[PDB]
């Protein structure tokens, strides 16, 4: 069957890392959700881009279990998704069942906060990475992606395509990848 | 004052080329009004992301002039971008003032279908090529983005955050874009 994508959207996100991983993933043949953390509420994120979510992260989390978690980048996106209990939940879980987890740029602070994958090699935005570091429960990494078994992080907006690349290639294996590479018109 | 850009959102438009442009140009300090070709309703992109216009085109051509028009790429989305006269008199009169626009992917095409800067050096998707290229009406160039004077050209989603800095090097100058550019970990 299709692979299948959780990708958990909040107020705040960055639209560029949230968008781009959408897009690709589709363009993989992979279903992605696009949840609102917040309900089914249209989400207003970091640079006023207004993204109506597919479903509530209440619905989207009762029909799991998803191929891969994505949590997108933003500053307040991912203070948001680590207060949120729910993300906890589902992290948590992804976790236990040995499911892939991806996150960019401030993205994979919510790890951190939710104790999520402690003794991986990480990378995240610059200016993220003394959040992440606090506690030196992860190695950190300058690679524009970094994927340490099944906890996948990169950088920013800048990385969004590489980073979702990777996540096709970790779902679909690198021939898709590559097919869906070339019609990008990336470097 | 501060620039302002009309982007035009059409069903079918291909959301990285639209989200990418509207996020750097926002980083900016550009004033960026998304708005919808077929009114304020939510509008569904070609993989299926689902973005909130800030305004219909109907209302957002009555705000103008804007230093810069967007043309967002996407077969679909270009095909409507095509068959608009609102498109058409807001392009029109964009050439009239001797104002930028900017079309990215399949989205160069419009420029043939409401016969704009006939005579430019333009670049565009390499699916594209045959559609802008038509008549013989532009030169074809294969460099990533391109710019003709008040005519600025590119290739695809893998070119979007290129023709981004470019539209904001030449709104708000080389070193905004620089500053714009570093914080988003680009090449
Ligand atoms: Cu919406």
């Amino acid at each position: 069957a299709s692979k299948r994508a959780l990708v958990i959207l909040a107020k705040g996100a960055e639209e560029m890392d949230t968008v781009i991983p959408v897009d690709v993933m589709r363009r993989a043949g992979i279903k992605v959700t696009v949840a609102g953390l917040a309900g089914k509420d249209p989400v207003q994120c970091s640079r006023d881009v207004v993204i109506c979510p597919d479903a509530s992260l209440e619905d989207a989390k009762k029909e799991g279990p998803y191929d891969v978690v994505v949590l997108p980048g933003g500053n307040l996106g991912a203070q948001n998704l680590s207060e949120s209990a729910a993300v906890k939940e589902i992290l948590k879980e992804q976790e236990n069942r040995k499911g892939l987890i991806a996150a960019i740029c401030a993205g994979p602070t919510a790890l951190l906060a939710h104790e999520i994958g402690f003794g991986s090699k990480v990378t995240t935005h610059p200016l993220a990475k003394d959040k992440m570091m606090n506690g030196g429960h992860y190695t950190y990494s300058e690679n524009r992606v970094e994927k340490d078994g099944l906890i996948l992080t990169s950088r920013g907006p800048g990385t969004s395509f590489e980073f979702a690349l990777a996540i096709v290639e970790a779902l679909n294996g690198k021939e898709v990848a590559a097919q869906v590479k070339a019609p990008l018109v990336l470097k």
